[PDB]
């Protein structure tokens, strides 16, 4: 009771809590459970970070406040603190002395006592339950879902006592009033002050992107983080401060290095260096104290911030124990009178704060956070519009060629961002047509490294890789509870680096109609019910569906005809094999070509850019002709596969005789190589 | 040291930071100063001691 045990009458009374809003559903729940006759031990479904002890802090509001109903008023609740049972124990076994000494006086307490256990999972197991069960005493609990559904449903006798309550994490404005309801501690605790749309977009932002952390809690990681960093960079003296700082040492160690002379004429030149160092003292001395003004407006605002507290406290307690003279004192007199000159300090802030920044806003939430994440803020800084219609300009910085498929499926993005096809779809309803190798892998890291930020992200899919009906219990692992919690998911690997994907989905038509089916649930719906029969969000998946049809004739239809006859007399094909509900589904029809003339040269050129580093770096820079770039180009394009033997015929046809010729000491480093132009097969002349 | 250090020079260059790492991981260090190019234009005949013809091949 005493000793090892503490009233909550005078904890609550102390007022050790945090305040606390609305929180009505659950404190609700809590008082039906707790005027059951037995099981009338609730249990909190949750975790710590929604403030179950911060709930518990309110109903210690509704006790101290007065806002619990005729049941449970009148009724002296005693919490045990186990870390004060810890004291006076030596010999082995005396812990235990004092906690059976705690149910000898919570046996004799016979109902008095209702108990709140803080961390009830601390609360061993076959002795909790004889003083329980015999019904001598009376508590209330909460733990972790996993530790709750791993609790209560095996045992006879506890799954008849510990109890189930709904409790969760808010939506958006409600956090919102969280942090409306906390910024009193925060800016009256933390030197700080807070608006409202840093709450909102907090509380908004932070709902929104991390569905792993808490809230309020990374909000309380911000505003306490944030805060601190703002009352301590204010504690730092300001930045010409310091920059005349640096000077002044210099200067000042320069006429030392002056005053030692042996030579006299030479070195008594030091009275323009004397008279600069009076002026940088004179501007240094001005500035800090004008650091020292502000710091005096810190000072009265320090002082009747301590007193302001002192009076809104002073307020809630004439609210609560009641002395007549006082409370009318304190509401007409002392505390509208720190509201009005409270306004006046406000201003002085408002007038005397210029070099530092006593009000917090979003910036340096930018400033935090940018230094907590590394994902470049200006992709916060670009919507969607605007990358979406200058995306072509972006596309043309890296990738070269590709007209029609930059603006036509620049289209068809700028239709799907937009909403212009059904929002029950994934992002790009495409069809790819054409070769492999022009860049396909290269488009997806191209608009990854665009709206994805990555030059990681791409997994591709031909219909022969098919990890079977038995992958997704692969990505499953084992079952849960065999062996293999050490790795269990790779799902956890390839979408621990991508949450996203974009997808290369290879010879769409050559699949089964069984494919047209599961990849009609893809394209229809927005999500697949895969083989294991659970479906996931692919209205974050770009759904890019590539093909390798019509090779020779898309060859061939490149340099100087129109290629609107390929995509349509391709769609002559395309009518043909599917169904027009796959016509219905994509929204337009891109095909693919190998590149013009000139843009095969730069195909040449780009692969041998590594040729043109890795010479640069060993000293060697060819300057190639057009022609033996050329001669790589006729002797590269077989046109069986495209530009696939143009690399096997640059490297096996110039560079391996090339590094024939640079290995064995023909060409000497150091100076310019120009490619030139011999015999059809090419040999590197210096 | 610049002057009558002829034998020992005390500054350090990149070449024995790839000898160090050519004794570490056993690739071949003779690459650079053994003659590469004496084996390597008869890697052909080096292979045909065993595996004769298979000119295509090689």
């Amino acid at each position: 009771l005493k000793k090892y045990t503490i009233d909550l009458t005078e904890r609550a009374e102390q007022g050790k809590l945090d305040p606390v809003i609305g929180r009505d559903e659950e404190i609700r729940r809590t008082i039906q459970v707790l005027q059951r006759r037995t099981k009338n031990n609730p249990v909190l479904i949750g975790e710590p970070g929604v403030g179950k002890t911060a709930i518990v802090e309110g109903l210690a509001q509704r006790i101290i406040n007065g806002e619990v109903p005729e049941g449970l008023k009148g009724r002296r609740v005693l919490a045990l603190d186990m870390g004060a049972l810890v004291a006076g124990a030596k010999y082995r076994g005396e812990f235990e002395e004092r906690l059976k000494g705690v149910l000898n006086d919570l046996a004799k307490q016979e109902g008095n006592v209702i108990l709140f256990i803080d961390a009830l999972h601390t609360m061993a197991g076959n002795m909790l339950k004889p003083a329980l069960a015999r019904g001598e005493l009376h508590c209330v609990g909460a733990t972790t879902l996993d530790e709750y559904r791993q609790y209560i449903e095996k045992d006879a006798a506890l799954e008849r006592r510990f109890q189930k309550v709904f409790v969760a994490e808010p939506s958006v404005e409600d956090t919102i009033a969280i942090l409306r309801g906390l910024k009193e501690r925060y800016e009256l605790h933390h030197h700080v002050q807070i608006t409202d749309p840093a709450i909102v977009a907090a509380a908004t932002l932070s709902h929104r992107y991390i569905a792993d952390r808490q809230l309020p809690d990374k909000a309380i990681d911000l505003i306490d983080e944030a805060a601190s960093s703002i009352r301590m960079q204010i504690d730092s003296k300001p930045e010409e401060l310091d920059r005349l700082d640096r000077r002044i040492i210099q200067l000042k160690l320069e006429q030392q290095a002056l005053m030692k002379e042996s030579d006299e004429a030479s070195k008594k030149r030091l009275d323009m260096l004397n008279e600069e160092l009076s002026d940088k003292e004179r501007q240094y001395s001005e500035l800090e104290e004008e650091w020292k003004a502000e710091k005096a407006s810190l000072s009265g605002t320090q002082t009747i911030k301590a007193e302001l507290e002192q009076a809104k406290i002073a307020i809630e307690q004439a609210r609560r124990v009641g002395d007549l003279a006082r409370m009318s004192e304190l509401q007409y007199g002392k505390i509208p009178e720190l509201e009005k000159q409270l306004e006046a300090a406000t201003q002085l802030e408002g007038k005397t704060m210029r070099l530092l920044r006593n009000k917090v806003t979003d910036a340096e939430i930018a400033e935090v956070l940018a230094r907590w994440t590394g994902i470049p803020v200006s992709r916060m800084m670009e919507s969607e519009r605007e990358k979406l219609l200058r995306m072509e300009q972006e596309l043309h910085h890296r990738v070269i060629g590709q007209n029609e498929a930059v603006d036509a499926v620049s289209n068809a993005i700028r239709r799907s961002r937009a909403g212009l096809a059904d929002p029950n779809r994934p992002i790009g309803s495409f069809l790819f047509l054409g070769p492999t190798g022009v860049g396909k892998t290269e488009l997806c890291k191209a608009l990854a490294n665009f709206m994805f930020d990555s030059d990681e992200a791409m997994v591709r899919i031909d219909m022969s890789e098919f990890m079977e009906k038995h992958s997704v219990s692969r990505l499953v692992g084992a079952p849960p509870g065999y062996v293999g919690y050490e790795e269990g998911g790779y799902l956890t690997e390839a979408v621990r680096r991508r949450p996203y994907s974009v997808i290369l989905l290879d010879a769409v038509e050559k699949a089964h109609p069984d494919v047209f089916n599961i990849l009609l649930q893809v394209l229809d719906d927005g999500r697949l019910t895969d083989g294991q029969g659970r479906t996931v969000d692919f209205r974050n998946t770009v759904v890019i569906m590539t093909s390798n049809l019509g090779v020779r004739e898309t060859e061939r239809k490149s340099i100087g005809l129109i290629h609107q006859d390929n995509s349509t007399d391709a769609m002559e094909e395309i009518k043909k094999i599917f169904r027009p509900e796959f016509i219905n589904r994509i929204d337009e029809v891109v095909v693919f070509h190998p590149l013009g003339e000139q843009h095969i040269a730069s195909i040449a050129q780009i692969q041998l850019k590594r040729l043109y580093k890795r010479l640069e770096e060993r000293g060697y820079e060819i300057h190639i002709s057009d022609e033996a770039l050329k001669l790589l180009s006729e002797n590269g394009y077989d046109p069986v596969y495209g530009a696939r033997p143009l690399k096997r015929a640059i490297q096996q046809q110039i560079e391996n005789p090339l590094a024939q010729q640079i290995l064995s000491g023909e060409l000497v480093p150091g100076k310019v190589i120009r490619l030139e132009v011999n015999e059809d097969r090419i040999v590197a002349v210096q």
